[PDB]
This record gives structure tokens, sequence and C-alpha cells, in this order.
């Protein structure tokens, strides 16, 4: 069928068989081969043999390093130039602009970044071709929840970092069984290269391959494709999480009558023995993995982890919103992780992890701000950018934004059900973020309707106080807008389990700046309270923003110190502002595309706030 060798890449490939693979996997490694012109072809099986030789090679490139006191985990330090997502480089390819982000009145969008397609195809010849000479181009079949869950997605990924693979295998269900499960169907096509062709244009920086200047992360969710160039760090690389999981996901869900949230899933178990699940979005910072991990310091309550950070949720036959975790692990914030803040996370940690811009110590263990673990005298430490250094100096000893990349099967309170392909029913949605001010610990939405108004108006500080809507303003798939209108259109899904919606803040602070909650495991009395009004439990008072808890309703006991006036209390004046601002902030981002249920709300709640 050619009339020299065609496209027929055999001769490179190092691991695996082309012949193996299904006829449409083989066309996309082939043509990418052929564009990208990788010196050899990897063909990922997901075995343990395949990951111990990765991590040998790696170790043996000085790409990571081996952490000596722990049992096989290591630490990659990157470029400092590629450390974080690149919002300004990430973009979403449609036809027309409006179908990817509300068209702003101001002329700057906060709730996506479109690029035409002939934009796009101009920046990825001007990145792609020949972008892997000199190296490997490793094929990472992977599966987005449970292998074979009728809510599971297929992604082939393409791409030419080993440390891409590593923390691959980790965070999603990875290698042969994939191939399998997948036969002949449809997968999300996923090309990743950090941008370093052989030979280096550009000298190495901390032995870590990217392109700053060149890095675009792009999604074209009309030819099921995520295109990554010149980032190796976490959200940009592991195609699986942020682009197919969110992005990609978000807008199949809006088509296809499901949800792909930002959102971690907890089961809680009160001292009865009676179990509910619930899912929380924060954005970034403000602590879903400390919630879904949760310790909590109630006696004889229980919290087991179902995922900490993307959800994929369907109403079942039986009206039951079911949810599963797409990812197989957790890729978590290291800083500020500790015995007091995320104990669990502390024990899932310590085997089988990748960590990333961490500290390290003098005996090979890991170190970051807010570990609140003393160090023996004599041990050193050092820092993420390779030099000594110690707790008087400018700059933190790791990146604010490094993470740990570890197994959800390890985690002590992993749940039962943390991969029953039908999904865990859940009973209770929570929003929330930072609000130093102005909004009390928790409160619960008075319907669907205004549930997701409260959504939709989510606010938290991150140098300053933005709108971050369903903790998803990075990651909306599609116009903004619509997905509003694809959450008010659950509540005409006939016989619904409508779950109750709260909002919480657990970051208020009084007038010196000093947190008004403890936080952190006591965030179980809260959980409790929303546990009893999810059962009709008559603990709730009615105010202008939704039903909070009666006075005596929170269990306090222990937490006698707590000024339970200010924490709790709703001032007209802060309302007013904040009717006023969220009314700014939609005629000027969502303008022609608001539902009009939307609009309601917001004059339902000024006028609620009109009558204080
Ligand atoms: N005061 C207070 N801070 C909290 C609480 N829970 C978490 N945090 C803070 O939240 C931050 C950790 O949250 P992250 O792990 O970055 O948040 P995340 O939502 O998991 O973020 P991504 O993994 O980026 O999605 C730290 O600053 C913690 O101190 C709480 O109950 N009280
Ligand atoms: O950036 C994030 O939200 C993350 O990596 O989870
Ligand atoms: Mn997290
Ligand atoms: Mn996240
Ligand atoms: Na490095």
């Amino acid at each position: 069928p050619q009339l020299h060798n065609g496209l027929d890449f055999s001769a490179k490939v190092i691991q695996g068989s082309l012949d193996s693979l299904p006829q449409e996997v083989r066309k996309f490694v082939e043509g990418n081969a052929q564009l990208c012109q990788p010196e050899y072809i990897h063909i990922c099986d997901g075995s343990e043999e395949e990951y111990g030789r990765l991590l040998a090679h790696m170790q043996e490139e000085g790409v990571i390093r081996k952490l000596k006191k722990y049992d096989n985990c290591w630490l990659a330090l990157t470029d400092p130039r590629d450390v974080a997502r690149i919002e300004s480089k990430t973009v979403i390819i449609t036809q027309e602009q409006r179908d990817t982000v509300p068209i702003p009145k101001s002329g700057q969008s906060q709730l996506g970044r479109w690029m035409s397609e002939e934009d796009f195809e101009k920046a990825f010849n001007a990145r792609f071709p020949g972008c892997m000479k000199g190296r490997t181009m490793y094929v990472i079949p992977f599966s987005m929840g449970p292998l074979g869950s009728p809510l599971a997605k297929i992604g082939i990924e393409l791409t030419d970092s080993p440390y891409v693979v590593a923390s691959m295998r980790i965070m999603t269900r990875m290698g042969t069984s994939v191939l399998e499960a997948l036969g002949d169907g449809e997968f999300i096509k996923c090309l990743h290269s950090v941008g370093c062709p052989l030979p280096l244009k550009k000298p190495l920086v901390n032995n870590w391959a990217c392109n700053p200047e060149l890095t675009l992360i792009a999604h074209l969710p009309d030819r099921r494709e995520i295109i990554s160039f010149g980032s190796g760090y976490g959200g940009n690389s592991l195609l699986g999480k942020k682009c197919f999981a969110l992005r990609i996901a978000s807008r199949l869900a809006k088509e296809e009558g499901w949800l792909a949230e930002h959102m971690l899933i907890l089961g809680i178990t009160n001292p009865e023995g009676k179990k509910k699940y619930l899912a929380a979005a924060f954005p970034s910072a403000c602590g879903k993995t400390n919630l879904a991990m949760m310790n909590p310091t109630l006696p004889g309550w229980k919290v087991e982890c179902v995922g900490d950070d993307i959800a994929w949720m369907k109403f079942d036959a039986q009206g039951n919103l079911r949810a599963i975790n797409p990812e197989n692990g957790f890729f978590g914030v290291a800083p500020g992780t500790s015995v007091k803040t995320n104990p669990n996370a502390i024990k899932t940690i310590q085997k089988n992890t990748i960590f990333t811009n961490v500290a390290e110590t003098s005996d090979g263990g890991v170190y970051w701000e807010g570990i609140d673990e003393p160090l023996a005298p004599g041990v050193t430490i050092t820092s993420w950018k390779n030099k000594e250094w110690r707790p008087q100096d400018e700059e933190p000893c790791a990146h604010p934004n490094s993470r740990f990349c570890t197994p959800a099967s390890q985690c002590p309170i992993i749940d039962p059900a943390w991969e029953s392909p039908e999904g865990v029913p859940i009973e209770g949605i929570i929003f929330g973020g930072r609000r130093p001010a102005g909004v009390p610990l928790v409160y619960e939405a008075l319907s669907w309707q205004h549930g997701v108004f409260v959504g939709a108006a989510m606010r938290s500080e991150g140098g300053g106080i933005m709108h971050d809507p369903f903790a998803m303003r990075p990651f909306f798939g599609y116009n903004f807008g619509k997905y509003l209108a694809h959450w008010l259109s659950m509540a005409h899904r006939p016989a619904a389990k409508l779950p109750k919606i709260f909002h919480v803040n657990w970051f208020r602070k009084d007038k010196n700046g000093k947190f008004l909650w403890p936080g952190f495991g006591e965030n179980s009395r809260v959980l409790e309270w929303m546990f009893g009004r999810i059962e009709g439990e008559d603990s709730a008072k009615l105010t202008p923003i939704g039903y909070v808890p009666k006075e005596d309703a929170l269990n306090l006991k222990g937490l006698g110190d707590v000024n339970v006036e200010e924490l709790f209390g709703i001032s007209k004046e802060f309302w007013e502002k904040e009717v006023e601002e969220i009314d700014k902030y939609l005629e000027d981002q969502v303008n022609a595309d608001l539902p009009y249920e939307i609009e309601r709300e917001l004059r339902a709640l000024k006028q609620r706030i009109s009558q204080m």
C-alpha cells in the first residue's frame, strides 16, 4: 500500500507495536510522527516494569531526583518560566467567537480566550513541524473515569516528555488495557510537545525542556483535539485533567446532557451511620483538596474522598445526580499541607509520589512553606531553585504552586465507591471561595435557580477580589451564558432529585486581618449543618441571602472563642454593593447571553436586600 515506505514508522518503535493499535489510533500516531519527527516511538503499556524503566531513564538523564527518605518518591525541579497554567496562552478554537465566550462590552473577556481556526493553523505550523527531533514520542492510551464505566471517556496523548508519561500513569488509567477497552471507538486526540527539538536552539534551564515564548495550550472541540506546545507543567501537559476533563468535556456535557465541573466529591457519614455524597466547587487556592480529604474534628463523623478536583455528573434513570471522579490520582498543591491542615494527604504522599518544585532536605525528604514539621538541628534545605536555603531568606523554599502527584488508591480514606462505574449520588453542591468581608460562614440557596445564581455570582480574593463563577473561570469549554442556561435546564428534567445548594466562606476576617473561623477539620461542623438540612431539619433562619444556621444550630463546642456575631453577620450596605457589582459584571461580561432566570435572581436578591 506504498511506493516507498508510506508513513510506516515501525523501524522507530522501541516499545510495543504499531500493528497492535486500533486503525485510527495508528493514523493519529503515524501522522504526528511524520509531522514532529521523533527519533523513537514508545507505545506505553502502563506496566510497573515500564514505569520503573521510565523513572530510571529520567533519573539517569538528571531530569528527576530520587527522594531517598521515602518509598519510591521523586522530585522534579522546573525552569521557573514554566511553573503554572498560563491563562493568556490557553485558547479554544471554534468557527464563531461567541460560541466559546460571550462578547464583553468592554472588549476584555474574563470568561475564556477564543482563537480563530486561521490563526491557530498559523500558530500550529510555526511550532509543531520537527518539534520532537532527537526525542522519543510516547503514546499514552488513557481513560478518564473508571475503565469501562458508561461515564468514562478515552484519550490518546502523544508527548515527548517522560515526566508527562510518569504523571499521566498516576493521574489517569493508562496502558494496554485502555487500548483494549477502546477498540475501534472514538477517542480525544491529545498532542503535546515541550517544543525543544534537538539540537537545542536555546540553553536548558534546570534540565527542564520548555519553550515559554511559544507556549500555546489549544482546544479544538469540533475536531475532538487538544494541542499543547511549549510547557511541561502539569495543567498544560497532562492533557487529561484540565484540557480534556474540564474544557473539552464541559462542551461534550452541554451537548449530551451532563456536567463536567471543578468540584471535589466526598462521602460523609454521620454518627448514626447515614452517608451522603457532596460536591464542592471552590477556585484554585481555596481548599478543595483539604475538604475532600478532611479529618473531621467532630466525634463519630467520617469523610471519605471520591475525588479532589474534577467531577463528571449525570442524572440517572431514577433522578439521582450521579458523580464520578474522572481522575486516578491527586495533583495537589504542596505548600500549606501539614498534619494540621491535611493529615490524610500527608499519609497518601509518602510513597509512589512525584513532587514538582518543592524543597529537598539534606536527608532526602521534602519541604515547603506550611509543612509545620521541625527539622533536626543540622538538617539543611535545598530550595526548588536548587540553591541552599534558610528560613530568613526573602523567597520561599518551594514554589507557591508546587505540587504532589500521588495515586488516589493510596489515600487512607479513599471512598469505596471512588471507582464505581455508575457514580455516587450527590445530595448537596457547595460553592465558595475567599471573601475577607461580608459573606458569612455558610448559607443555603432558596431554590435551584437561586443556587445557580449563587454559583454564577462567586467571587474570590486572588490579587484582589475577582469573579470566578462555579470555580470555572479558567475552564469553560464554551460560552458561559449558555453554561448557565445548561445548569438552569436541570430543573426541567422530570423527577430530577436536585441537590440542595450551599455557599461557604472559610476566609472571613475581622478588622485586624484575623480569620474568624478556624477551618480545616472544624469545617466538619458546617458539613453537619448541611447534612441536617438535606434531612429537612428545622435548623435554618431565613435571611435576604438565603438560609443560615439558627442561633445554637451549629455545634461550636470547643470553639467558645468564635465571634459568632461577626462571622454570621449580614450588612445591608455590603450586600447592596455586592448586588451593584454583580450587575455590572454580568452586563459587561455576559450581556445578551445571560439567561432570564439569572437576571430574575439578581433582581430578587436586590429586592430582599432593599427590605432590610
Ligand atoms: N483559613 C483556611 N484556609 C484554608 C482552609 N482550607 C484550605 N485553606 C487554604 O487553602 C489553600 C490550599 O488550597 P489549595 O490546595 O491550593 O486549593 P484547591 O482548591 O485544592 O486548588 P487546586 O488544586 O489548584 O484546584 C491554603 O492556603 C490553605 O491554608 C480553611 O478551612 N481555612
Ligand atoms: O490549577 C488547578 O486548579 C489545578 O491544577 O487543580
Ligand atoms: Mn487541589
Ligand atoms: Mn483545580
Ligand atoms: Na530539573
